[PDB]
């Protein structure tokens, strides 16, 4: 379980990790959208997959970084 | 259950999947750009419109070839 | 995700959405069980099959492209996904 | 369990399912058209009572076999 | 689905239920007979197929109320 | 697990089965019984009465007997 | 109906508090058994005494249920 | 894999076979503990003795899990 | 299954998680420091047993807790 | 199918080239457990590790694309 205090400090975090995210999370979604779209062609180009793919890549590694920063939050403010 | 019968159902299967597997896979690869357009940060609906056209025709096609096998089968007596 | 504002547009848009459609669902739903019946009849009949199919093939049209419309509808108001 | 029993647990639901074949896909059938009807845009309440008529007659043959084969599993002791 | 619509299907499937409690409690009784015979020690076919016929009945009794449902939904334009 | 440990349980529990195959069909016989009555319109406290302490019966030797055959799986050193 | 629902309260209400103590009572006598069934080296006279225990406990139980069980058909609830 | 998949069984069966004993006490004194906890006067003294012993076995057991675990990773497993 | 109880039962469960908060956090810091140590490429004995220790431990204090909280829920009378 | 066998081909191959990786991400996922449950953070030890887990992330997604790229070009769906 968790404590009045404890649910409203862990919302405030999530909520912000969300809302400063939200155009990055919805940015990945629709690049992976593109990658399955590509690997699904009828003859398959490499060269726009890659490309894609580094895109991924760059997206994902901005993604982390909020959340592992949600996470530290999360700690420090002592919640489960 | 029968034996006559269960070479006739995976013989009309086989020839529908053999017969379709371009098409679905178009189709797939169709609703993967679909669902791209619409997550872009600046939606362009003209491009959404001409994919769903697109899927549109493509799973009409399937669907007449679901109808055969459905047909098929009816006629098999299966 | 979603905000609450967001979660009342999301919830108008599917409303409009199924309010809208009402009817042609309903026709499409009562098609796909006359296929059915028609599939599993005692002696089958490929006329009647077959004009089945189209009118469910004319009836699914229409009713995506009022999907379209509601996809579409949703991107233009920055709902997520 | 044992064989002269498995025998005829056997002989009794493969007769049952035979003899009960068409009566099943009649009453899909029409458990199908009773519900394309309901869904019509205008409900017919003649075809429709007709229909589950149709369906009750087909029931009633239908139990009338499972009374059948389950009398008949009694009878030779299987649980 | 609308709030109105569902309303209405929980007045119809309400009045069905109230209209049917003696039947439906009636054929639970007779579906239990049924199988107290079926696992007597020495099975009674005469019983048993006597049973049957009394289920077959309340059945359709119960049937029949199902149609009045069905098509009272229909006609609501519930789904 | 062990080879010697399945074929004592096995041998164990077969006659366990056997031993009480037609007291548990009885058993059986009597619950499906007991329900009828209790879901018949007019009640009656006698029979279901009587059936009751034929279960209670019933129920006391196929304790007995499981009893029976825990303390053989427990005496083989089985879990 | 509204006086069928309270009936029935009172009558499972009342079966409760008259089987509190027995159950509670069989609950730890089958505890028992199990801890002598899986000792490492079984008591078989041990185990039988436990398991005419728990029978006297489960016949008056059951025989409560029954008196439960005639209560609501006589006051014509499912 | 395959052929590390069979050095796994070998692994486990031994630690299954070494603890087998100790598994069915703490099973049995868990069973006891529970008896104790639903007696009609619950005995403090002689649920701290019963809990006791199962922390000693309980310890044993995890003793011989490290064991295990251990020798998984050393075999160089998953 | 009284109010009353019910409301005991929360207490005491209530009062059993609150004080064993931080333990509890303990004890799952250690499971996963254990893992990762598992799952080292070149596995260390000593600090993986380290670690088993340190969670023995932590899960023996946990355990007095569990057993105070079933006796006292024994003795409520729930 | 009868392209079943390049299949599995390409996909023990990822495996194969990946073992070493996937373990490690494994583990420092663990590590990066441990430190976030400790009853204070030590957010300097966690953002290393962070970066640790970025980096192995990163070489496995790429052996990843490579293996879907492969799945691609096989004709296989």
């Amino acid at each position: 379980p968790l404590t009045t205090e404890q649910q409203a400090t862990a919302q405030k975090i999530y909520d912000d990790y969300y809302t400063q995210t939200s155009a990055l999370r919805q940015q990945l979604i629709s690049k992976r959208y593109e990658y399955n779209a590509l690997l699904t062609a009828s003859s398959p180009d490499t060269a726009k997959i890659n490309a894609v793919a580094k895109e991924m890549e760059s997206l994902g590694q901005k993604l982390d970084e909020q959340r592992v920063k949600r996470d530290v939050a999360m700690a420090q403010a002592g919640i489960p």
